[PDB]
């Protein structure tokens, strides 16, 4: 049946790129699939789409009074490979809990029955750049069981995906939602693949697949397209296929050991990212 | 006449070192100062102390249990230049909003007149990676007048600068949330200080200093500290000095006019830092065009 997924990460690594991509090889693959958009931002379908910017269902629940008059077929539209879109939009900057848009769309793609005609995979494209309220509600609600961190070995991005896994824990007997992988998006730094894979070890999952940085893969975005429409024999391609089979195939849904600041430098010393501490030249600059 | 200001910023950009080297400008200067970090991971004031990090509230109002219980020794640790060095912390990823660190600690504060205890200025240090009511606080309640955002010739940085602005907008007629400028702080971009230039001239504000990068700043971090205790003789250290004295003397205070997404692509484009895009080959395969 249906596998409700969510990819989780913070802004600014490539996630909502590497989602698409890895989205249009499961669909090349023969696979029906819906993707969510939950980013403010919106930019999680585009590729998907062709498209300049995919109406949300918050900028429309704005206009026709409420989410009660919206229809779905102005709210999910589909594209390449026939793969599903919606964008749920968010409030205003400033104004409430900036990810809610998350239960409005959910809910309205729960009564319009979206969830059954024809589907094999949903993947929430949720941020992670904090883990609480509507940015937390996929999790909290049992709405996504299988969770995939997108990171790359910086620290700000290991340490969202520390207090997601922390934010699966605290939901464990909550629901069925586990932690499948670390997907790293790499940023042509070295040691990279084997910086992901030690955390991924650490937390007690696995580093599921390692995007390699590639031109082609703006190459397809300028032309707001994906990697696997835009040049399927292209070496990229097949990393995208690669990581959408072994999620396809993936058993290991475990529940994370968030590990903590001291270790996540140590992983970082370890492997030629952070520094190890002088201390003579510590206090006293000089 | 203590002023109340905040520094907003998207994360991964250096915001929390110029809101640091700043205020330890502004501590040289003999002004009386207080940094309030909202930030989670809460590194708005290890420069200032000289700490690897400082305990946050949220930390240990779950040590007492009762949020009120921590005389500013504990809490409140002055450092540098007698600059007051406090963090906010956040809760747990998950129980309940992120922003309870923040709208703890004031309170808080407000509670032991933290703000009447001879002081210039006080800085909130936060992150706009996420304009939510939890991190729009500040602003919204009226606790920071003087908004400051540090932003870079890159995307995300100016689009979080654009959301601020949005989220002051929201609240200039309901109090006296006013921005005093954009804050560069370059990260080796071509054209980064004109685009930003660009930008504040938009949003109908200043950018108010182009902070460099120098390596002296990487320098002085290891040594857990400022540019300005370090080396005050550097020439970096005179640049914190010049953006100092714009702050305080800063009668620029205006409500922005925030800009459209295809204004910021706009903007990105004429940098070049956003490729325009080719209507033609949208949507055709390699092989097709
Ligand atoms: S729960 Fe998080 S995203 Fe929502 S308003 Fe609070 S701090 Fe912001």
């Amino acid at each position: 049946a249906m596998r409700q997924c969510a990819i989780y990460g913070k802004g600014g690594i490539g996630k909502s790129t590497t989602t698409q991509n890895l989205v249009a090889a499961l669909a090349e693959m023969g696979k029906k699939v819906m993707i969510v958009g939950c980013d403010p931002k919106a930019d999680s379908t585009r590729l998907i789409l062709h498209s300049k910017a995919q109406n949300t269902i918050m900028e429309m629940a704005a206009e026709a009074g409420t989410v009660e008059d919206l229809e779905l077929e102005d709210v999910l539209k589909a594209g390449y490979g026939g793969v599903k879109c919606v964008e749920s939009g968010g409030p205003e900057p400033g104004v409430g809990c900036a990810g809610r848009g998350v239960i409005t769309a959910i809910n309205f793609l729960e009564e319009e029955g979206a969830y059954e005609d024809d589907l094999d995979f949903v993947f929430y494209d949720v941020l992670g750049d904090v883990v609480c309220g509507g940015f937390a509600m996929p999790i909290r609600e049992n709405k996504a069981q299988e969770i995939y961190i997108v990171c790359s070995g910086e620290m700000m991005a290991m340490y969202a995906a520390n207090n997601i896994s922390k934010g699966i824990v605290k939901y464990a007997n909550s629901g069925s939602v586990r932690l499948g992988g670390l997907i790293c998006n790499s940023r042509n730094t070295d040691r990279e693949d084997e910086l992901i894979i030690a955390l991924a070890n650490k937390l007690g999952t696995q580093m599921i697949h390692f995007v390699p940085r590639d031109n082609v893969v703006q190459r397809a975005e300028i032309r707001r397209m994906t990697v696997i429409e835009y040049d399927p024999k292209a070496k990229q391609a097949d990393e995208y296929r690669a990581l959408a089979r072994k999620v396809v195939d993936n058993k290991l849904l475990v529940i994370p050991n968030p590990i903590t600041m001291d270790e996540l430098e140590e992983l970082l010393m370890e492997f030629g990212i952070m520094e190890v501490e002088d201390e003579s030249i510590v206090g006293k600059t000089a």
